[PDB]
């Protein structure tokens, strides 16, 4: 199956937006996002992606297709907006190993509570 999000400079959780930012997929799915606002981009966050999955990142405004393997979480970010909480988080398969790993790990504040909110109030 194919999950499209966009990338946004507003968005329901405010600035610079993942929509959706909690994503639920299974192994072999894809993942498409679209920047339907120019001056984004898409980013694996290091030491924030599972077991043996690959490291990627995007062009600024291109259409990324992301496919899906390895199980567990992924955090991603937009590598010009990261600093202003543009990330979203996708979940391969049930109970992802690495995910109290990753909302421990250390990221910006403004990213954080983001992160907080798309665990709670989602899921
Ligand atoms: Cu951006």
């Amino acid at each position: 199956e194919n999950i499209e999000v966009h990338m946004l400079n507003k968005g329901a959780e405010g600035a610079m937006v993942f929509e959706p930012a909690y994503i639920k997929a299974n192994p072999g799915d894809t993942v498409t996002f679209i920047p339907v606002d120019k001056g984004h981009n898409v980013e694996s966050i290091k030491d924030m992606i599972p077991e043996g999955a690959e490291k990627f990142k995007s062009k600024i405004n291109e259409n990324y297709v992301l496919t899906v393997t390895q199980p567990g979480a992924y955090l991603v970010k937009c590598t010009i907006h990261y600093a202003m909480g543009m990330i979203a988080l996708i979940a391969v398969g049930d109970s992802p190993a690495n995910l109290d790993q990753i909302v421990s790990a250390k990221k910006p504040k403004i990213v954080q509570e983001r992160l907080e909110k798309v665990i709670a109030s989602a899921k």
